[PDB]
RNA sequence: GUGCUCGCUUCGGCAGCACAUAUACUAAAAUUGGAACGAUACAGAGAAGAUUAGCAUGGCCCCUGCGCAAGGAUGACACGCAAAUUCGUGAAGCG
C-alpha cells in the first residue's frame, strides 16, 4: 500500500541467516531471539521433549529428507 | 630514632624513663580461553503473503538514543477445571 510497507515487503521478502531458524519448529523466526523464543513458547518444550525422547530418529529423518532433497535439485 | 635522669657516671659501654603505634587487590601476575557483514566467490529483488483489522491485559524481551524524547523488533492451543443435588461417614449439641 504505502512506500513503508513496500519497502518492508522487499525485506521481508530477503531470506536470511538461520539464526532465527528453528527446525523443531520448522519456524524460521526472526530477530534476535528466534531460537530462545520458541524455547521461551510451550511448543518448543514438547517438541525438544520428543527430541530428547527418542534422538537418533530425527538425525536421521532429517539426514534423508535433506539428502533426497539435493539429489533432486 | 629523637630527648632526659644532679642515672651507674664516664664521656667509652649498660640501664631506666618521655615518646615515635602496626604499609600493603604486597605478585614482573602465575594461569585461563573468543568473536568480523572481513577477503574472495557466488548470486541476484527470488514473486511464494493478503497471513481478511487495530488497542489492550502482560514482566515478551533486546537495540539505537542523554532522554519521564523519539525510534526499532519480537511471544497465542492465553483451555477442562466443573456452585454443586444425592446418600453415606464422622464430630458437636439437645432430649
Ligand atoms: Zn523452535
Amino acid at each position: 500500500l504505502t512506500p513503508k510497507a513496500i519497502a518492508n515487503r522487499i525485506k521481508s521478502k530477503g531470506l536470511q541467516k538461520l539464526r532465527w531458524y528453528c527446525q523443531m519448529c520448522q519456524k524460521q523466526c526472526r530477530d534476535e531471539n528466534g531460537f530462545k523464543c520458541h524455547c521461551m513458547s510451550e511448543s518448543h518444550q514438547r517438541q525438544l521433549l520428543l527430541a530428547s525422547e527418542n534422538p537418533q530418529q530425527f538425525m536421521d529423518y532429517f539426514s534423508e529428507e535433506f539428502r533426497n532433497d539435493f539429489l533432486e535439485l
